């Protein structure tokens, strides 16, 4: 951050968060360019991952800077436009969070933004580490919560309508529709179970249903389907929590 014997600082702790907000302004000109087009391509998702890995390393690099309670670091971030690179992510993470969950074959690039979006958020958290009541740092980051405010809501809506599925999955009503252990059931059957849950409305059940990927016997693996939507919700979740 600051250089004390050198003649001239070079701040990297702002060089850093200016590069990262650099590259979150390519991923949201990206994603714009892929929102309207249905599916994406593999040169397209190729220059996903990439980015999606440059930035990953970016949010590592700030966690790394900010741990330790580096006041300093803290502060400068806090002051710095780290702010606009984390509202501008959260618009992309809340709408991709929509769109590849639907399609089957964006299972990998849906696991990289999520993966992207636990790191942000660790390094959310870093930034409040050691914070006093009311904090500048506290206060800043609930003005960019706020600014973001229906990003924050759709992400936190689709967190919960995955973490009822494990309540669903193993309550005993879907062991009724399902007495077997095979735990393969059918597509008419789950529908009946969202059906019988009371606990999904429409919309949830039909978006469940549609994001839910069913073979050529018409029947799906609800344990590979939890199993792929649950844990990263109930990692994510718990550190938005």
């Amino acid at each position: 951050r600051t250089q004390t014997g050198n003649n001239t600082t070079v701040n990297i702790i702002i060089s850093t968060v200016d590069y990262l907000l650099r590259v979150q302004e390519s991923i949201s000109d990206f994603y714009w360019y892929y929102s309207g087009k249905d599916v994406i391509d593999e040169q397209g998702q190729r220059n996903f991952s990439k980015a999606i890995q440059v930035a990953k390393q970016v949010f590592n690099t700030l966690t790394e800077y900010i741990q330790g309670p580096c006041t300093g670091n803290q502060q400068s971030l806090a002051h710095s436009r780290l702010w606009d690179a984390v509202v501008g992510f959260l618009h992309v993470f809340a709408h991709m969070q929509m769109k590849l969950s639907q399609d089957s074959s964006q299972i990998e690039l849906l696991k990289e933004l999520m993966d992207l979006q636990k790191d942000m958020v660790v390094m959310l958290l870093s930034m409040l580490e050691g914070n006093v009541v009311n904090g500048t740092i506290g206060k800043q980051m609930v003005d960019m919560l706020v600014e973001s405010s229906n990003n924050v809501e759709m992400i936190l809506k689709f967190f919960d309508m995955f973490l009822k599925l494990k309540d669903l999955t193993s309550s005993d009503t879907f062991k009724e529709y399902d007495p077997d252990g095979k735990g393969v059931i059918s597509k008419r059957d789950f529908h009946k179970a969202m059906e019988s849950h009371k606990h999904y409305t429409q919309s949830e059940t039909e978006f469940l249903l549609s994001c839910a990927e069913t073979d050529e016997n018409e029947t799906l693996d609800y344990e590979e389907f939890v199993k792929r939507f649950h844990e990263p919700a109930k990692d994510i979740g718990f550190n938005v929590a």
